């Protein structure tokens, strides 16, 4: 299969700013290709991949003529190679964490800035009616939230609380039933991460990367730290060469993807990857463009 990185932000001195660019990496040829784009630029982007056909969800268009926070949907076709609307979400989200479960794709989380809220609220779609229907809210709001999806259960993962009962950059973690409609906190990380990107291996949920704004001292990370829901903990892993927030991840053939970011104080364009078996980080070819708040899917 192939990754495909979504959107994001160019904030490097020459760079596009708000991106609706799209490039696919080829793991056997150790290659990034420039695809079609989508029709709105998106950084903060959530992207899901359901039935052969990859989803961007929210994000933000800073563009020259729209600064909004984004409700819309839209699908990549990749025999046509073209991207398609879909139904919007009730919510504006940027900073949205999704995953598909069931046949659904779930938006979590995010912030809306069109108030200024950071989101606690959660959505589903279901692609044969096309149409978003809100679900159970989370505990706590968390906006630059992970979302996994691990033995039938979503997890949001960290993000940033921001409301004022709480400017604070979370280590916590919840998780989701389907069946009965419910989020319980599960054990938080050992680190406080928001723009954390978050993806499933082998049985457990990668927590990778992040920002810990937290009044112990501001900073970005390349820290990465592995979740067992069996035993219900979170242990610590080999750190990544970069540190990253708003980095996107994805598994492709045994590997942990860590794709793009934000080293604060550059845009990255490098991809990393993690092989668990020796419990360490390979740089392996960079995008095309420099990518913060990226969405990425395989497919």
């Amino acid at each position: 299969g192939h990754i495909y990185a979504v959107g994001g932000y160019d904030g490097s001195p020459d760079g596009h700013t708000h991106l609706n660019s799209v490039e696919a990496y080829d793991p056997e040829r150790d290659e990034w290709h420039l695809v079609a784009p989508m029709n709105t630029r998106r950084s903060g982007v959530g992207v899901a991949v359901l039935n052969g056909h990859i989803y961007a969800v929210g994000g933000f268009d800073g563009s020259p003529d729209g600064t909004d926070h984004l409700n819309s949907v839209e699908r990549y076709d990749p025999e046509r190679d073209e991207w398609r609307l879909v139904a919007p979400m009730n919510t504006r989200r940027s900073g949205v964490g999704v995953a598909v479960l069931n046949g659904h794709i779930y938006a979590v989380g995010g912030y809306d800035g069109s108030g200024h809220t950071h989101l606690n609220s959660v959505e589903a779609y279901d692609p044969e009616r096309d149409e978003w229907h809100l679900v159970a809210p989370m505990n706590t709001r968390r906006s630059g939230v992970g979302v996994a999806v691990l033995n039938g259960h979503i997890y949001a993962v960290g993000g940033f609380d921001g409301s004022p009962d709480g400017t604070d950059h979370l280590n916590s973690v919840e998780r989701y039933d389907p069946e009965r409609d419910e989020w319980r906190l599960v054990a938080p990380m050992n680190t406080r991460r928001s723009g954390v990107g978050v993806a499933v291996l082998n049985g457990h949920i990668y927590a990778v990367g992040g920002y810990d704004g937290s009044p112990d001292g501001h900073t970005h990370l390349n820290s990465v730290e592995a979740y067992d829901p069996e035993r219900d903990e979170w242990h610590l892993v080999a750190p990544m060469n970069t540190r990253r927030s708003g980095v996107g991840v994805a598994v492709l053939n045994g590997h942990i993807y860590a794709v793009g970011g934000f080293d604060g104080t550059d845009h990255l364009n490098s991809v990393e990857r993690y092989d668990p078996e020796r419990d360490e980080w390979r740089l392996v070819a960079p995008m095309n463009t420099r990518r913060s708040g990226v969405g990425v899917a395989v497919l």
